[PDB]
Protein backbone atom coordinates (compact mmCIF):
# COMPACT_ATOMS: atom_id res chain seq x y z
CA UNK A 1 0.00 0.00 0.00
CA UNK A 2 1.02 3.62 -0.62
CA UNK A 3 -0.09 6.76 1.23
CA UNK A 4 0.76 9.85 -0.76
CA UNK A 5 1.65 13.17 0.87
CA UNK A 6 2.32 11.42 4.14
CA UNK A 7 4.05 13.06 7.11
CA UNK A 8 7.78 12.97 6.48
CA UNK A 9 8.40 10.52 9.32
CA UNK A 10 6.10 7.88 7.86
CA UNK A 11 7.75 8.26 4.48
CA UNK A 12 11.16 8.04 6.16
CA UNK A 13 10.47 4.76 7.92
CA UNK A 14 9.62 3.06 4.62
CA UNK A 15 12.54 4.57 2.67
CA UNK A 16 16.24 3.96 2.13
CA UNK A 17 16.61 7.72 1.49
CA UNK A 18 15.42 10.97 3.06
CA UNK A 19 13.45 13.49 1.05
CA UNK A 20 10.41 11.50 -0.09
CA UNK A 21 6.77 11.93 0.92
CA UNK A 22 4.97 8.63 0.23
CA UNK A 23 4.60 5.99 2.96
CA UNK A 24 4.72 2.37 1.75
CA UNK A 25 3.52 -0.48 3.94
CA UNK A 26 1.88 -3.88 3.85
CA UNK A 27 -1.91 -3.52 3.93
CA UNK A 28 -2.16 -5.77 7.01
CA UNK A 29 -1.22 -2.53 8.81
CA UNK A 30 -0.85 -4.00 12.31
CA UNK A 31 -4.30 -5.62 12.34
CA UNK A 32 -4.58 -8.04 15.24
CA UNK A 33 -1.88 -6.31 17.32
CA UNK A 34 -2.38 -3.94 20.23
CA UNK A 35 -0.40 -0.88 21.35
CA UNK A 36 -0.74 0.65 24.80
CA UNK A 37 0.05 4.37 24.91
CA UNK A 38 1.08 5.16 28.49
CA UNK A 39 0.79 8.94 28.61
CA UNK A 40 -1.69 11.80 29.21
CA UNK A 41 -4.54 9.79 27.67
CA UNK A 42 -6.01 9.51 24.17
CA UNK A 43 -8.91 11.44 22.65
CA UNK A 44 -10.49 8.23 21.40
CA UNK A 45 -13.38 10.07 19.71
CA UNK A 46 -10.96 11.67 17.21
CA UNK A 47 -12.13 10.65 13.70
CA UNK A 48 -8.52 9.69 12.95
CA UNK A 49 -8.77 6.68 15.30
CA UNK A 50 -11.83 5.19 13.57
CA UNK A 51 -13.11 3.51 16.73
CA UNK A 52 -9.84 1.59 17.22
CA UNK A 53 -8.74 3.60 20.27
CA UNK A 54 -10.07 3.36 23.81
CA UNK A 55 -9.06 4.47 27.27
CA UNK A 56 -8.58 1.50 29.61
CA UNK A 57 -7.10 3.09 32.75
CA UNK A 58 -6.53 6.41 34.46
CA UNK A 59 -5.03 7.42 37.80
CA UNK A 60 -6.71 10.86 37.79
CA UNK A 61 -10.23 12.31 37.95
CA UNK A 62 -10.73 11.74 34.22
CA UNK A 63 -9.40 9.42 31.54
CA UNK A 64 -9.67 12.20 28.95
CA UNK A 65 -6.53 13.70 27.43
CA UNK A 66 -6.61 17.32 28.57
CA UNK A 67 -3.09 17.93 27.27
CA UNK A 68 -2.74 16.55 23.72
CA UNK A 69 0.61 14.80 24.13
CA UNK A 70 -0.85 11.30 24.49
CA UNK A 71 -3.25 11.86 21.61
CA UNK A 72 -0.36 12.97 19.40
CA UNK A 73 1.74 9.91 20.30
CA UNK A 74 -1.24 7.59 19.77
CA UNK A 75 -1.81 9.20 16.38
CA UNK A 76 1.75 8.39 15.30
CA UNK A 77 1.30 4.76 16.40
CA UNK A 78 -2.00 4.14 14.70
CA UNK A 79 -4.14 6.97 13.33
CA UNK A 80 -5.44 6.53 9.78
CA UNK A 81 -3.47 9.46 8.33
CA UNK A 82 -0.63 10.01 10.78
CA UNK A 83 0.02 6.46 11.99
CA UNK A 84 2.55 3.75 11.24
CA UNK A 85 0.19 0.83 12.03
CA UNK A 86 -3.11 2.04 10.66
CA UNK A 87 -5.18 -0.98 11.76
CA UNK A 88 -3.77 -1.66 15.24
CA UNK A 89 -5.88 -1.44 18.40
CA UNK A 90 -4.86 1.43 20.69
CA UNK A 91 -5.27 1.32 24.48
CA UNK A 92 -4.72 4.44 26.56
CA UNK A 93 -3.31 4.37 30.09
CA UNK A 94 -3.32 7.85 31.67
CA UNK A 95 -0.32 8.00 34.03
CA UNK A 96 0.39 11.69 33.32
CA UNK A 97 -1.88 14.55 34.36
CA UNK A 98 -3.09 17.25 31.98
CA UNK A 99 0.09 19.27 32.57
CA UNK A 100 2.08 16.27 31.32
CA UNK A 101 3.48 15.37 34.76
CA UNK A 102 3.29 12.17 36.76
CA UNK A 103 4.78 10.61 39.86
CA UNK A 104 7.07 7.64 39.37
CA UNK A 105 4.85 5.53 41.63
CA UNK A 106 1.91 6.14 39.27
CA UNK A 107 4.03 5.44 36.19
CA UNK A 108 5.23 2.16 37.71
CA UNK A 109 1.65 1.18 38.51
CA UNK A 110 0.66 1.89 34.91
CA UNK A 111 3.40 -0.36 33.55
CA UNK A 112 2.40 -3.23 35.83
CA UNK A 113 -1.20 -2.56 34.80
CA UNK A 114 -0.37 -3.13 31.12
CA UNK A 115 1.54 -6.33 31.90
CA UNK A 116 -1.65 -7.76 33.41
CA UNK A 117 -4.30 -5.96 31.34
CA UNK A 118 -3.06 -7.43 28.06
CA UNK A 119 -4.56 -10.71 29.29
CA UNK A 120 -7.95 -8.96 29.10
CA UNK A 121 -7.52 -7.96 25.45
CA UNK A 122 -7.46 -9.74 22.10
CA UNK A 123 -4.03 -9.21 20.57
CA UNK A 124 -3.24 -12.41 18.65
CA UNK A 125 -0.38 -10.78 16.74
CA UNK A 126 1.22 -9.34 19.88
CA UNK A 127 1.37 -6.42 22.29
CA UNK A 128 3.45 -3.22 22.33
CA UNK A 129 3.72 -0.39 24.85
CA UNK A 130 4.84 3.13 23.95
CA UNK A 131 6.30 5.21 26.80
CA UNK A 132 6.95 8.80 25.69
CA UNK A 133 7.91 9.87 29.20
CA UNK A 134 10.80 9.84 31.63
CA UNK A 135 12.79 11.59 34.30
CA UNK A 136 15.96 11.07 36.27
CA UNK A 137 17.45 7.63 36.91
CA UNK A 138 15.34 5.32 39.07
CA UNK A 139 16.08 1.63 39.51
CA UNK A 140 12.42 1.03 40.40
CA UNK A 141 11.20 2.66 37.18
CA UNK A 142 13.69 0.65 35.12
CA UNK A 143 12.64 -2.55 36.89
CA UNK A 144 8.99 -1.85 36.07
CA UNK A 145 9.85 -1.38 32.39
CA UNK A 146 11.88 -4.60 32.50
CA UNK A 147 8.92 -6.47 34.02
CA UNK A 148 6.58 -5.16 31.35
CA UNK A 149 8.98 -6.32 28.64
CA UNK A 150 9.51 -9.71 30.32
CA UNK A 151 5.73 -10.23 30.45
CA UNK A 152 5.62 -10.36 26.62
CA UNK A 153 5.19 -6.70 25.66
CA UNK A 154 7.47 -4.88 23.22
CA UNK A 155 8.40 -1.82 25.30
CA UNK A 156 9.52 1.30 23.41
CA UNK A 157 10.68 4.27 25.52
CA UNK A 158 11.82 7.80 24.75
CA UNK A 159 15.52 8.51 25.16
CA UNK A 160 14.78 11.99 26.52
CA UNK A 161 15.22 15.56 25.30
CA UNK A 162 18.27 16.80 27.24
CA UNK A 163 20.97 16.44 24.56
CA UNK A 164 22.69 14.24 27.14
CA UNK A 165 23.62 10.63 27.83
CA UNK A 166 20.39 8.66 28.34
CA UNK A 167 22.14 6.46 30.95
CA UNK A 168 21.01 9.06 33.52
CA UNK A 169 17.29 8.89 32.70
CA UNK A 170 14.54 6.34 33.28
CA UNK A 171 13.05 4.26 31.80
CA UNK A 172 15.44 5.22 28.94
CA UNK A 173 18.41 3.62 30.73
CA UNK A 174 16.79 0.19 31.19
CA UNK A 175 18.85 -2.20 29.02
CA UNK A 176 16.08 -4.67 28.23
CA UNK A 177 13.62 -2.22 26.61
CA UNK A 178 13.91 -0.39 23.28
CA UNK A 179 15.26 3.13 23.84
CA UNK A 180 14.48 5.54 21.00
CA UNK A 181 16.37 8.66 19.94
CA UNK A 182 15.06 11.31 17.54
CA UNK A 183 16.14 12.39 14.04
CA UNK A 184 15.04 15.14 11.64
CA UNK A 185 13.93 15.16 8.02
CA UNK A 186 17.51 15.67 6.80
CA UNK A 187 18.77 12.60 8.69
CA UNK A 188 20.43 14.66 11.42
CA UNK A 189 20.24 13.76 15.09
CA UNK A 190 17.55 16.01 16.53
CA UNK A 191 19.11 18.90 18.44
CA UNK A 192 17.51 17.87 21.76
CA UNK A 193 17.84 14.09 21.41
CA UNK A 194 19.60 12.20 24.15
CA UNK A 195 22.31 9.77 23.02
CA UNK A 196 24.58 7.09 24.48
CA UNK A 197 25.15 3.36 24.45
CA UNK A 198 21.72 2.65 25.96
CA UNK A 199 19.96 3.82 22.79
CA UNK A 200 18.81 1.04 20.49
CA UNK A 201 17.37 2.94 17.54
CA UNK A 202 16.45 6.36 16.14
CA UNK A 203 13.10 7.38 14.75
CA UNK A 204 11.63 10.57 13.28
CA UNK A 205 11.24 13.13 16.04
CA UNK A 206 11.54 16.69 14.68
CA UNK A 207 8.44 18.41 13.24
CA UNK A 208 6.08 15.42 13.45
CA UNK A 209 2.48 15.99 12.37
CA UNK A 210 -0.14 13.96 14.25
CA UNK A 211 -3.51 14.11 16.00
CA UNK A 212 -4.30 16.55 18.79
CA UNK A 213 -7.17 17.10 21.18
CA UNK A 214 -10.28 18.92 20.02
CA UNK A 215 -10.34 16.77 16.91
CA UNK A 216 -7.34 18.68 15.55
CA UNK A 217 -3.76 18.10 14.34
CA UNK A 218 -0.39 19.73 14.94
CA UNK A 219 3.32 19.29 14.38
CA UNK A 220 5.58 19.03 17.46
CA UNK A 221 9.04 17.65 18.25
CA UNK A 222 10.64 15.32 20.76
CA UNK A 223 11.89 11.86 21.49
CA UNK A 224 8.25 11.46 22.55
CA UNK A 225 7.43 11.62 18.82
CA UNK A 226 10.16 9.19 17.73
CA UNK A 227 9.10 6.52 20.23
CA UNK A 228 5.61 5.87 18.76
CA UNK A 229 7.12 5.48 15.28
CA UNK A 230 9.11 2.54 16.68
CA UNK A 231 6.14 1.21 18.68
CA UNK A 232 3.91 1.31 15.61
CA UNK A 233 6.67 -0.29 13.54
CA UNK A 234 6.95 -3.14 16.05
CA UNK A 235 3.18 -3.74 15.94
CA UNK A 236 3.27 -3.72 12.13
CA UNK A 237 6.17 -6.20 11.99
CA UNK A 238 4.57 -8.48 14.60
CA UNK A 239 1.36 -8.58 12.54
CA UNK A 240 3.48 -9.64 9.57
CA UNK A 241 4.91 -12.48 11.68
CA UNK A 242 8.47 -11.25 11.20
CA UNK A 243 9.29 -10.83 14.90
CA UNK A 244 7.89 -11.11 18.44
CA UNK A 245 7.59 -8.80 21.45
CA UNK A 246 10.76 -10.24 22.96
CA UNK A 247 12.80 -9.91 19.76
CA UNK A 248 11.32 -6.87 17.98
CA UNK A 249 13.80 -4.27 19.24
CA UNK A 250 16.70 -6.41 18.04
CA UNK A 251 14.94 -7.10 14.74
CA UNK A 252 14.34 -3.39 14.17
CA UNK A 253 18.02 -2.72 14.87
CA UNK A 254 19.02 -5.61 12.54
CA UNK A 255 16.92 -4.24 9.69
CA UNK A 256 17.52 -0.52 10.27
CA UNK A 257 19.08 1.92 7.86
CA UNK A 258 22.69 2.00 9.08
CA UNK A 259 25.20 4.82 9.13
CA UNK A 260 22.89 7.39 7.53
CA UNK A 261 22.43 9.86 10.41
CA UNK A 262 24.68 12.84 11.07
CA UNK A 263 25.85 14.19 14.46
CA UNK A 264 25.69 10.74 16.10
CA UNK A 265 28.20 10.79 18.99
CA UNK A 266 30.92 8.18 18.95
CA UNK A 267 29.58 5.19 20.88
CA UNK A 268 25.89 5.75 20.00
CA UNK A 269 24.26 3.49 17.40
CA UNK A 270 23.74 4.99 13.94
CA UNK A 271 20.52 3.11 13.16
CA UNK A 272 17.27 4.54 11.79
CA UNK A 273 14.05 2.54 12.01
CA UNK A 274 13.01 1.06 8.65
CA UNK A 275 10.13 -1.24 7.68
CA UNK A 276 11.98 -2.93 4.78
CA UNK A 277 8.72 -3.06 2.83
CA UNK A 278 9.04 -3.99 -0.84
CA UNK A 279 5.94 -3.21 -2.90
Amino acid sequence: AAQTNAPWGLARISSTSPGTSTYYYDESAGQGSCVYVIDTGIEASHPEFEGRAQMVKTYYYSSRDGNGHGTHCAGTVGSRTYGVAKKTQLFGVKVLDDNGSGQYSTIIAGMDFVASDKNNRNCPKGVVASLSLGGGYSSSVNSAAARLQSSGVMVAVAAGNNNADARNYSPASEPSVCTVGASDRYDRRSSFSNYGSVLDIFGPGTDILSTWIGGSTRSISGTSMATPHVAGLAAYLMTLGKTTAASACRYIADTANKGDLSNIPFGTVNLLAYNNYQA
